[PDB]
């Protein structure tokens, strides 16, 4: 097809990848100048985890109960703090590998990519997006809480996600880089149902725009539609209502693919009712909704780092 | 789900990711000890491309006609030699981030990471295979050559491939580290044909197993078959046919999941006839096949680097 699920190179937050053990649990830490960033779920054992008292279970422990290890050498805990749902151990070394780094918080629709780790080692690396309903749509196993979320741009990283916990759907939830939770998910080991999800739109209709320039043009049709009609039919597909804000940042897409915005709605409002009929775009045969307008813009320009 | 499209952590790789520029073209570097690898033809002009002579071309270049760029800084070309179609520049510098590598010809079903690179600095990472017609489905725009495909075992790094081209079906193919080209391709701007592509059987079975312990069973059924039974049904629906070598393979996955090989083939076997009914495997309405059964289990136990 010419276009793929591509994560940003994860060579600067593999240097910040740090082992965080404290009694018999044991997660990954992300090591930026003299702090080191994790879950604050590795003071718990496996009774604790079911209703934990996380002041109270802190205050018992100390900073010798904390042992860091960046790779083969250790890191000595001179301080530790709890902000929210992260630990904060404050380290005598500050890490040599720190990026030009910067602390965000994603709104729902927006992607990034996930460096999974364990025991501090990186996995591997792949793209995901912050879901309406404040899950992502992840791989993790035991001992992946740690493993953060980052966008990059030119030299900057800006970490956005850090795992903690799966969910009975099978979809995980974490924090921004200050513990506080995207969505309302607390960390203990009980049923906590995540809303019911939706379909970014402005996403999908970036998808479809980058569908354009690779060769798929048959979901393109010849009739158009208007704003409030779209939204309608949008609704009860379940799929966000696009805003004028939306259609602003499809401009761009439009204007060199030369097909205006609403043009697009329509030919997506069809392939809403009528289905895919087997054929397929870009190689799938569901619509995509975890590239970004940013995102396509991206990978049909080239945009490095 | 819980199953993705992951690739290796790109650390490594990209500590040898350069800038190499022959005239006005420009493509990326490999830059490993004292040498740096790139596609030859670097030495081609826009008009050069259409039928090359590149001993006749490379003759006429000097060392000092080959500039290549580490980031800001500049390496001295003090050799260079065609090793068939990659083109081979000896600098005085060895390049300090050279990981334990080894220069690998894959065979096609096989998986590997894709450092997608342009001016020499890393654009994006995706997991790509070697499709069996030798070629590869990646995402490359003008630049883009020079980039390397690579896998990671505990801590040596494997090249792999390295772009070259694209084709008329808007695939794309490459050479090993050795200037090899994968299938019957050369390099010159002309019309090439990539046989008829097939489906890698033994990693649908591999990706079958893989939705089993995610939760995915509707697939499952009650029927077995027999190796050759499924080989004939292979056939006409364009996959391999399986072999003892790949029941082999998949057998680590069955005892796991505790499900026999022959059963699971019997699985695919009427999702190949019968159809999808509009449900969903792992999230895909299609049978995926990038996924070896080595990336399985890699990804449903953890292996680290
Ligand atoms: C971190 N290392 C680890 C990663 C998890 C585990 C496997 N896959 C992941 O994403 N994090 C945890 O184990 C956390 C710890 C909490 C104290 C934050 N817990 C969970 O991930 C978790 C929480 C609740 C449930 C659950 C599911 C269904 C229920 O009823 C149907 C009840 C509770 C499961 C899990 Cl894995
Ligand atoms: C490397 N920087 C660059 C990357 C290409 C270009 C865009 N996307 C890619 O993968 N490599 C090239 O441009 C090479 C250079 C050769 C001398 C190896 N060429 C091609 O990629 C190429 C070759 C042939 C055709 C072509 C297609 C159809 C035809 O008739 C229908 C005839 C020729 C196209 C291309 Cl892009």
């Amino acid at each position: 097809s010419g276009f793929r699920k591509m994560a940003f190179p994860s060579g600067k937050v593999e240097g910040c990848m740090v082992q965080v053990t404290c009694g018999t649990t044991t997660l990954n830490g992300l090591w930026l100048d003299d702090v080191v960033y994790c879950p604050r779920h590795v003071i718990c054992t496996s009774e604790d985890m079911l209703n934990p008292n996380y002041e109270d279970l802190l205050i018992r422990k100390s900073n010798h109960n904390f042992l860091v290890q960046a790779g083969n050498v250790q890191l000595r805990v001179i301080g530790h703090s709890m902000q929210n749902c992260v630990l904060k151990l404050k380290v005598d070394t500050a890490n040599p590998k720190t990026p030009k780094y910067k602390f965000v918080r994603i709104q729902p629709g927006q992607t990034f990519s996930v460096l999974a780790c364990y025991n501090g080692s990186p996995s591997g690396v792949y793209q995901c997006a912050m879901r309406p309903n404040f899950t992502i749509k992840g791989s993790f196993l035991n001992g992946s809480c740690g493993s953060v979320g980052f966008n990059i741009d030119y030299d900057c990283v800006s970490f956005c996600y850090m795992h903690h916990m799966e969910l009975p759907t099978g979809v995980h939830a974490g924090t921004d880089l200050e513990g506080n939770f995207y969505g309302p998910f607390v960390d203990r080991q009980t049923a906590q149902a995540a809303g019911t999800d939706t379909t970014i739109t402005v996403n999908v209709l970036a998808w479809l725009y980058a569908a354009v320039i690779n060769g798929d043009r048959w979901f393109l049709n010849r009739f158009t539609t208007t704003l409030n009609d779209f939204n309608l039919v949008a609704m009860k597909y379940n799929y966000e209502p696009l805003t004028q804000d939306h259609v602003d940042i499809l401009g761009p897409l439009s204007a060199q693919t030369g097909i205006a915005v609403l043009d697009m709605c329509a030919s997506l409002k069809e392939l809403l009712q009528n289905g895919m009929n087997g054929r397929t775009i870009l190689g799938s045969a569901l619509l995509e909704d975890e590239f970004t307008p940013f995102d396509v813009v991206r990978q049909c320009s080239g945009v490095t780092f």
